[PDB]
DNA sequence: CGCCG
């Protein structure tokens, strides 16, 4: 349902690793190389950029590993979703804001942090985001 | 400072990708082996055992960048605390009671916001806190 | 592991359905026009036979849903492991002899059941089959 | 003899691919969709509920084709049961009592597996039966 | 043929 590059263009743009920006482009095509693998520059911009699509059977695995997620991601739509929430929650997980707000609702009892999420729910009704 | 036994540990498991668990010992050799650099599981497991200390420059490199992190994790004792925030966070936040709502936080202007934390602090004050 | 090629055969030689034999390689480019979908007859034929690899995301897509199993069977090697338990299965309640085995085996008590299992694998042991 | 409705259901129970369980009703009308060939899930349930009988010559081969039979399966009452045969065989089956018995009996000699076939009976006539 | 530039 959702289209290949866009699929792909999620990838870089959440998964990446701790204390650092997300990957480039190259440091792909580059750790793709040291591990023994060719792949054209160019047929990745223009993959990534809707360009071209259909890709290799492998040339979906290979981008799929150096992510560290399995090939389905791509593939399998079922799977997909299953992982979709995910790179949602890492994205979710970044945010400053979210951040400060859980830091000092943390230490915070039960039936306490209910009306806190409660309160949440009423500016997202009134945002025009729940409503 | 802390043992650098424990300073890998801290990465095997609050690093790992997304839609998993934390890397196996095993995972981390083969894929060194893969890259075209070697090294022994006898030695990996003793490293955070214990049973060995002082690692080689080289080895140092081929973790960090496995775990694609700065090297200087292992060395420098400030990038260290201020990249263990860094993780610290990650696993604070995958706990429950905050999980549910940190994620009905997400998207609320930055305005909106505010009146969230205003809340809480109500919440903080009347439990004495 | 497995090649894909050999993953396909696999797919065309157990899977098919009952009172027939299995999908020749026409039918499949035919149920496959009438689902709306183009492919090349010898491009099959190449794919199947090993003549052509690395065949399109969408290419496996196709015929993974004309034996209506899921296509993450080529692409991820986990579920494909997962399922190959049971083509053999299949290929199994096929063979006569088995039939003709379990339909008398059928209707026979727990412990007798087994005195049976048990000389069946001293005859496998005894056939150079079970080490 | 047997009706229609029944005859159906028959072979959604029993006529499924591997990895999973057997087709929704939903799954068919959709499938046939993409053929392009049209059908309401009113109807169709209702073929198989049994408030409607008689079905059309064209939607019986419209679901045939779909279940890849011969649409004989329906009209012809002979065939039917020949082919039930092949139903009520996968079936049997897939009762696990046997499941362990019958993986191991394939591949011994078409000689081997006669001396399996006696031992069978000299149990069987202990029993019975 | 079609996937890889």
């Amino acid at each position: 349902s959702t289209t290949f590059a866009a699929r792909l263009n999620r990838l870089f743009d959440t998964v990446y690793p701790p204390g650092r920006g997300p990957h480039t482009s190259a440091e792909v095509i580059a750790a793709l190389k040291a591990e023994g693998i060719t792949m054209s520059a160019p047929y990745l911009s223009q993959l990534r950029s809707g360009n071209r699509t259909n890709p290799s059977g492998a040339t979906m695995a290979a981008l799929a590993n150096f992510f560290r997620i399995k090939a389905a991601y791509f593939t399998d739509d079922e799977y997909y979703e299953k992982l979709d929430k995910e790179l949602q929650w890492l994205c979710t997980m970044r945010d400053d804001g979210v951040r400060r707000i859980a830091q000092r609702a943390h230490g915070l009892p039960s039936a306490a942090q209910q009306k806190v999420l409660d309160r949440i729910d009423e500016l997202r009704r009134a945002e025009g985001i729940d409503a």
